[PDB]
């Protein structure tokens, strides 16, 4: 609702974390932001376009970001609209995006079953919060989740460049989409549940691409024909049953995210005795 304004001179740019067609993402130090922290690390999203239409969409986005307040949603600290580029200030998530984190802590040391369940439960918690507000993400994927201090996982959205392999042309993240979104461009709480099922599969494959053996066109055929991603080796049968509940063809037959979260949280507190090496 009421967007916080940060003075330009309170932001000290330290490094470039990434860039897209929108502009750049920087690592920065922000002064006079949090109490007892005279200097603190932040991630700064800088918009290249300064047009009156870009400014209005930026204001809309900033207001929405101000409203979202949750333990597993990336924190937004405010804006800097002191001329071009328009800046958005977020907490800095020191371990980067979940997709890269899963691949860097994969068998290629490796995250254990308990750690994989805690990651999945935390992504589910953030989605319970979004579903409660009737907020539809539309791009739920591990590339849009972030890992901070102490394996804390939060949902975000990079809006960047390194993941254009994940979108097919308007750019659509087709491998994470249910049949009703591919065919009709219909995005709901139910399509977010399907994308969560795919997020679960990415977690338990340590960040592999869904349908990696196939081109975008072939993956659309698999999805729209009712083909299902196979059970990952690190995935216990109890977690795969949760993924399958997310992937019902009909949106009305998929489980609610609150129920998916409650099942995952119960397994994260008491992990099933499952050894990936024994299958
Ligand atoms: C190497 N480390 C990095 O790259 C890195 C580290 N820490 C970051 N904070 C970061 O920021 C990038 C990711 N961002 C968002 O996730 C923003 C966001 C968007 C929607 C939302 O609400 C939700 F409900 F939709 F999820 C909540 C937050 C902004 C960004 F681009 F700056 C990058
Ligand atoms: O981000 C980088 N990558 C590779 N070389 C360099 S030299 C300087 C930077 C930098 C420093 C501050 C803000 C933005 C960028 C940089």
């Amino acid at each position: 609702a009421c967007v916080h304004h940060i003075k330009r001179r309170d932001i000290v740019l330290k490094w470039e974390l990434g860039e897209g067609a929108f502009g750049k993402v920087f690592l920065a130090e922000c002064h006079n932001l949090l109490p007892e922290q005279d200097k603190m690390l932040v991630a700064v999203k800088a918009l290249k376009e300064a047009s009156e239409s870009a400014r209005q969409d930026f204001q809309r986005e900033a207001e929405l970001l101000t409203m979202l307040q949750h333990q597993h949603i990336v924190r937004f600290f405010g804006v800097c609209t002191e001329g071009r580029p328009l800046l958005m200030v977020f907490e800095y998530m020191r371990h980067g995006d979940l997709n890269r984190f899963l691949r860097s802590h994969g068998p290629d040391g490796p995250l254990g079953l308990g750690q994989l369940l805690a990651v999945a439960s935390q992504v589910a918690a953030g989605m319970v919060y979004l579903a409660g507000l009737h907020f539809v993400h539309r791009d739920l994927a591990t590339r849009n989740c972030l890992v901070g201090q102490g394996l804390v996982v939060k949902i975000g959205d990079f809006g960047r460049d390194i993941y254009s392999t994940d979108y097919y042309r308007t750019m659509l993240p087709i491998r994470w989409m249910p049949p009703e979104s591919i065919l009709y461009r219909k995005f709901t709480t139910e399509s977010d549940v399907w994308s969560f099922g795919v997020v679960l599969w990415e977690i338990f494959t340590y960040g592999k691409q869904p349908w990696y053996q196939l081109s975008n066109t072939e993956a659309i055929d698999c999805i729209t024909q009712g083909r299902e991603l196979e059970r990952p080796r690190a995935c216990p049968p109890e977690v795969y049953a949760i993924m399958r509940g997310c992937w019902q063809r009909e949106p009305q037959q998929r489980h609610s995210i609150k129920d998916v979260h409650a099942r995952l949280q119960a397994l994260a507190q008491a992990p099933p005795v499952y050894l990936d090496v024994l299958g």
